[PDB]
């Protein structure tokens, strides 16, 4: 047992930033590295094109939000906490394969 946690600080940093992504659909935390200046869409561009995804396919939005975050924003603003990825309800061309059906 025994658990804990630590805090973080926010100071100016002119260098490539990185962040984690929540694979809701999947089950694992991924990391994304890219320049801060760049946007969330331009930084994911080489990620979506490298993941067979798209900017109009995936959806970025922190854990416990109301609306999907704007990629237009610089990753420099998404380099602290872990984000969440809401993949589309359909994917064929992609790495790995682990999904199940559902009903109600």
């Amino acid at each position: 047992g025994s658990s804990g946690s630590s805090g973080d600080q926010e100071v100016r940093l002119e260098n490539r930033i990185t962040f984690q992504l929540e694979l809701v659909g999947l089950e694992r935390v991924v990391r994304i590295s890219a320049k801060p200046t760049k946007r969330l869409q331009e930084a994911l561009q080489p990620i979506l094109a490298k993941h067979g995804l798209s900017l109009d396919q995936v959806v970025l939005h922190r854990p416990g939000e109301k609306q999907p975050m704007d990629l237009e924003n610089p990753v420099s603003s998404v380099a602290s906490q872990t984000l969440v990825l809401d993949t589309p309800p359909d994917a064929k061309m992609s790495e790995a394969r682990s999904s199940g059906p559902s009903s109600g």
